[PDB]
């Protein structure tokens, strides 16, 4: 057998706010926080817009001298992760130091730190590149500041699994806890690739929405005018605990964490299969790993990145799953508000999920004037829905074919 | 309820060889794979040298036209991954695709492909940025890439770790064995970091032997003339297997995966600790994981960079563990020879400590001349040691003060 693991702390930076309590009024408000990109001249870019965190104070988490040896994804990973261990009220000691570790990642890493490091190598060759370019870009250093700077001693990793990786690194740090390995981890994800390559890597494979006339509408998930995704920035983490222990020192518990799914399309780089085969062996896998049958399922937050294909299959996949179930459960896309966080997207969308049992409503999908073929479903579309909901799924499907599902339920 | 997990495949390119046999000839011979680096200009460097892959054909593996879009650490990647797969006969069915995955790593990814399109993207625009740069970068497409090509849709993701990287991959591939969300995991990492941003990015950080006029000298790890480590390029990839699924379809056993420890620093950011604390805690959990009196250890095969800091933490970290039995067993570093491959350092590593096992045999430490103060142990100075070997131990220390120990015995 196995121990239960619950989220005990939340912590955020989303385009719609700078902690999770300012994002979630904005996620239930239908508010957008995209917005043409500032101080950055993308004139000969075809994506223009993008969800930014707005008015970011490092300050409150490093010294500015500790900031500046990192990258701005590090910065964001490192806010997220102080804010749940806080949200946490949970006390590191000599005692429970070593069974506490990290597993915080991100899809794209350093290249805010890549692009400044390049610009000095070209212009005046290799020995004006920074000292702390190494250690203050690489992924694995959200995770090492944060165990070093709160002496955490568990194990100690981050996953990279470019659109997936908030999702697989939260069920792999429940893993870590259920079969004992740690008691406490503080995981998720963190991003900031709103940045030249980016915006151009993304924009070379057409990925990105290019309604530059309109940034508030271009992320539309299922709608038939959706034109691919927006790129989005910031962090998400929670502090997974054992349960026994969060009931020993009296923490809050806002959800238990119940299932992860993993799986592989084996299918293509970047497109899905049209049917979403692997999305739902993914989420059938997630419900088998909670012991629950899919009629248990009340609400699942979407991939739902506004892609053609990607939305499409995500609909296929969830009819496959839950068969004369899958109207009554509530789906929708907080990408519609938020964009796509990329590797942050499974973090910041878990901590929805999470609030979704808290406060009992679904999310909307904003911007869902017109749906497509097929997309037939309660999407929740315009208006947030208050309604019963036990069970949230939280699903990411990234690059490589490469499949992520979170099941939470509701703690009582 | 947990199952034990057998190596039935290994696969490599190394400094020394374009496959195992080739590299561990080379292992046993003391041969360096280190030389002055010929495919980029760098008189403006500190650091001129290092491991590269010789002759490297990757239309032995992959055709033309899909290689062209993928960076070097990606190709080295798979070519390690095929050669796994192939060694361990293993036939992927309907049957069983569902429990094959992959979880290949790196610690610095696609840094030649993120250079010249960062080229690219300055000196012509976003316009001349390749559609394949995201997907073809990313650290997380050798596990796409590998699923595509072999039909893998099992537990599909990337350890980014630095250069724990490939201790880690293999340790959790085990753990998805051992706890039933695998019978199969191909697990490695591989990298490619010899750009101007690698050499120029570890050159400002000070961490790099600077001894170009003696290549083949520069990496001795323990000896008092140390000066840095010497940068290496290549892949390796273990066919990890749960026994009775071995068993059943008669695989050959190279040997068992017994034992992986991890374990957070929580000290500094680039810099060990000088008594190896974390260390000794990363061996001491993969230990009592292994259910092993530590007297049963015969080999280990050190972390061992030729750093001044990381080398003597080693010794120490072995010492403290061992006690008086730290100088009965054998303990060298390949690293004297390949160099150090980074995220990739504990995959070709792990495959050198089952080589070792099986042929009965320490590999030496070349070049350690000088001992330097408290190096007082079975170093295996200059010539291979033929040696009783049960129970062999692969480290890895990484930035971030991140741990990781991987545990592997003679299987009968
Ligand atoms: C190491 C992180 C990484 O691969 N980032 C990338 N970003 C792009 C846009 C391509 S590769």
């Amino acid at each position: 057998s196995r121990r239960r693991v619950v989220i005990t702390g939340m912590g955020m930076l989303s385009p719609l706010g700078l902690d999770v309590p300012s994002s979630w009024e904005g996620i239930l408000a239908g508010r957008s926080g995209i917005a043409p990109i500032e101080h950055m001249d993308l004139s000969a870019y075809s994506t223009r817009f993008g969800g930014s965190v707005k008015g970011f104070n490092v300050e409150e988490y490093l010294s500015a001298k500790e900031a500046r040896k990192l990258d701005l994804f590090i910065q964001y990973g490192l806010a997220a992760s102080f804010q749940a261990v806080r949200d946490s009220g949970l006390e590191v000691t000599d005692a429970n130091r070593e069974r506490i570790g990290v597993s915080m990642g991100s899809g794209i890493g350093g290249l805010t730190n890549i692009e400044n490091n390049c610009r000095s190598l070209f212009e005046q060759g290799p020995r004006r590149i920074s000292p702390f370019f190494v250690p203050g870009s690489i992924i694995n250093m959200v995770s090492g500041f944060l165990s070093i700077h709160l002496g955490l001693q568990g194990p100690n990793y981050a996953l990279t699994t470019a659109q997936t990786t908030g999702t697989h690194s939260i069920g792999m740090a429940a893993r870590n806890i259920a079969y004992g390995e740690a008691d406490v981890m503080v995981a998720g994800g963190s991003e900031m690739a709103a940045c030249g390559l980016g915006l151009g890597g993304f924009g070379a494979a057409r990925a990105l929405s290019t309604r530059n006339d309109e940034p508030t509408r271009a992320s539309r998930p299922w709608d038939r005018d959706r034109d691919g995704f927006v790129l989005s920035d910031g962090s998400g983490a929670l502090v997974l605990e054992e349960l026994e222990h969060a009931r020993a020192r009296g923490a809050r518990i806002y959800a238990e964490l119940v299932g992860f799914g993993m799986s592989g399309d084996a299918f293509h780089m970047t497109a899905p299969p049209e049917d979403g085969a692997g999305a739902a062996r993914c989420m059938k896998n997630a419900l088998r790993d909670a012991g629950l049958d899919p009629r248990q399922v009340d609400y699942i937050n979407a991939h739902g990145t506004s892609t053609p294909a990607g939305d499409i299959a995500e609909i296929a996949a969830v009819k496959s799953v839950f068969g004369e179930h899958a109207h009554a459960l509530s789906m929708s896309s907080t990408k519609s508000m938020t964009g796509h966080l990329l590797g942050a997207a499974g973090a910041v969308e878990a901590i929805f999920s999470v609030l979704a049992l808290r406060d009992q409503v679904a999310p909307p999908t904003i911007n869902l004037d017109n749906p497509d073929e097929g997309c037939d479903l309660d999407l929740v579309a315009h208006e947030a829905k208050p309604r019963k909901i036990d069970v949230a799924l939280s699903n990411s499907f990234g690059f490589g074919g490469t499949n992520g599902t979170l099941v939470f339920r509701r703690f009582a």
